């Protein structure tokens, strides 16, 4: 409670934990193999986020990085979370549209580059270089978003209508929410430092819960997750 952002870390921990438990209960008894994949991916996402939020709350997921002549508090645990949860979210989208394996690898690999370069930027001691890493990570994000909109055209003709509808919604949620992350980083403690760490933490908490629990609620309520069966 000594760090003013503790309240948002505590709320994030609680919301990710509750979301995990809800998805776990909802997925009980699901037998359809396709739906099992979606439940597994979508429950793992907030479970991982729960552990990383808790690590930030307890202080383990925080380090001090010297730059700008100050000791800057950097929550590195965010990147450990996103390293696993962001490819999983992309996998949900890719499986919906029956994406080719090559497209899945492109997405997951670009996503790993996005998170890894974000982490390097977050830990870099030379202030100006932090924004070089931010730019590379943002380029990887833009590549991901491009694929989401322009890499699935060969699947549109044979796509079930409910699949197309649910994918379209989830893709729009993804573009809007994922785009905000580089902005928050750029203006917050890890970038220009014009927004204080406590407000940055609040912003990431709202984004994370929306991108994980909100996204999951939309997906797991849809008929698109079930194979076409009589
Ligand atoms: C916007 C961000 C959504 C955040 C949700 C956190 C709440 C945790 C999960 C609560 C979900 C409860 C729910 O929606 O259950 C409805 C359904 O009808 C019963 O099976
Ligand atoms: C996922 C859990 C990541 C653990 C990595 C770790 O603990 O190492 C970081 C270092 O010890 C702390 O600065
Ligand atoms: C001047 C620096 C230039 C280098 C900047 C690199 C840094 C990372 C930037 C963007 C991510 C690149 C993602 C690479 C993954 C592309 C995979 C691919 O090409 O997939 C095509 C295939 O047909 C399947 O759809
Ligand atoms: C496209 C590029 C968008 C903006 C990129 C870089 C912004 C760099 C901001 C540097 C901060 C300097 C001021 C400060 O120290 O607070
Ligand atoms: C320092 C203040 C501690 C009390 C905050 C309690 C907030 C819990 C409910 C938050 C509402 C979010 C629900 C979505
Ligand atoms: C100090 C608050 C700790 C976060 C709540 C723990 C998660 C509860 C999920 C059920
Ligand atoms: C506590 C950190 C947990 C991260 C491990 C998550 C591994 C995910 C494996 C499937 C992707
Ligand atoms: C200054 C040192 C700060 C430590 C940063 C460590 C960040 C590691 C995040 C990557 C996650 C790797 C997960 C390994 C499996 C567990
Ligand atoms: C780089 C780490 C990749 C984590 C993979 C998470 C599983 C989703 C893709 C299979
Ligand atoms: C202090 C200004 C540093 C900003 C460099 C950002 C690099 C953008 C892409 C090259
Ligand atoms: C049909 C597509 C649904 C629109 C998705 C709304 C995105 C809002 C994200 C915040
Ligand atoms: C001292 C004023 C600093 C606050 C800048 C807020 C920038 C928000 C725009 C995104």
């Amino acid at each position: 409670t000594g760090r003013p952002e503790w309240i948002w870390l505590a709320l994030g921990t609680a919301l990710m934990g509750l979301g995990t438990l809800y998805f776990l209960v909802k997925g009980m008894g699901v037998s359809d193999p396709d739906a099992k994949k979606f439940y597994a991916i979508t429950t793992l996402v907030p479970a991982i986020a729960f552990t990383m939020y808790l690590s930030m709350l307890l202080g383990y997921g925080l380090t001090m990085v010297p730059f700008g002549g100050e000791q800057n508090p950097i929550y590195w645990a965010r990147y450990a979370d996103w390293l696993f949860t962001t490819p999983l979210l992309l996998l949900d989208l890719a499986l919906l549209v029956d994406a080719d394996q090559g497209t899945i690898l492109a997405l997951v690999g670009a996503d790993g580059i996005m998170i890894g370069t974000g982490l390097v930027g977050a830990l870099t001691k030379v202030y100006s270089y932090r924004f070089v890493w931010w730019a590379i990570s943002t380029a990887a994000m833009l590549y991901i978003l491009y694929v989401l909109f322009f890499g699935f055209t060969s699947k549109a003709e044979s796509m079930r209508p409910e699949v197309a509808s649910t994918f379209k919604v989830l893709r729009n949620v993804t573009v809007v929410l994922w785009s905000a992350y580089p902005v928050v980083w750029l203006i917050g403690s890890e970038g220009a430092g014009i927004v204080p760490l406590n407000i940055e933490t609040l912003l990431f908490m709202v984004l994370d819960v929306s991108a994980k629990v909100g996204f999951g609620l939309i997906l797991l309520r849809s008929r698109a997750i079930f194979g076409e069966a009589e």
